[PDB]
């Protein structure tokens, strides 16, 4: 699996360890092993939501597998969770789009995952 | 509905009120509240368009509906032409990506729009 | 065609004229005429894979067709292998989400492929 969370947030609010944490929890939500979680975070971004600019944050989550309605209800409320408590961003200021993609549409160590 | 632009274009030629135009425009455009619409432009990126470094843009659109071909040949149309007239960039060195999101897939307030 | 890396290898370690190779090399595997390749690399980017800060990239190919099984496994051949001659990114600290895009959801030219 893999997150992306882009935002206007400061690269000096992010705090030290929160790609770890986020690592560790997505391993925890999607069952899957730590070692397979990639995460990007992309501050200092020129964004709006709804047409101000207060922190927000796009986001998404792609993944082989362990996304559906309930899923992603789950990773909603973990992921807003985290963005509110570290980077001080309203969870009605954050969009995540959630990606189930085909293991032959992965590419990883110079194959697929298929 | 979400609009990122990811641009090689300078961060200075970047006019003053684009994202307020552009979150107008996009709730004009797809019908939704402007409260709904997220805006997100990259400027100063390092890339290439037909292996040319001149002026171009990567784009993406996502919604939950209102995607569709009509719709889509007529944003197309908006965005390009926002793109020229703000930016300078030509409408052949633009790329849109469109999505039409599951409301099961997009993740907000702690919960996801199903 | 579209390719996008996200990396946290450092700009100075992109060399020069990366991106024509990469429009080059991607014209060759997939078909597709050069003029219509582009191409973005976002270096200096903070991010994690399987938890370390070691080098390593989050990329994507989207394209009109041409997108499949065994074509996903010679495009995955060729790019980390690109990734790891160029930037020093083991193949395994990469992933890249392949899209098959339908025309009528690929905005150019003030229009859609459809």
């Amino acid at each position: 699996p893999m997150f992306i969370v882009n935002t206007n947030v400061p690269r000096a609010s992010v705090p030290d360890g929160f790609l770890s944490e986020l690592t560790q929890q997505l391993a925890q939500a999607t069952g899957k092993p730590p070692q397979y979680i990639a995460v990007h975070v992309v501050p200092d971004q020129l964004m709006a939501f709804g047409g101000s600019s207060e922190p927000c944050a796009l986001c998404s989550l792609h993944s082989i597998g362990k996304i559906g309605g309930a899923q992603n209800r789950s990773y909603s409320k973990l992921l807003c969770g985290l963005l509110a408590e570290r980077l001080r961003i309203s969870p009605d200021r954050v969009y995540i789009n959630y990606y189930d993609m085909n293991a032959a549409n992965v590419g990883w160590a110079n194959s697929t995952f298929a």
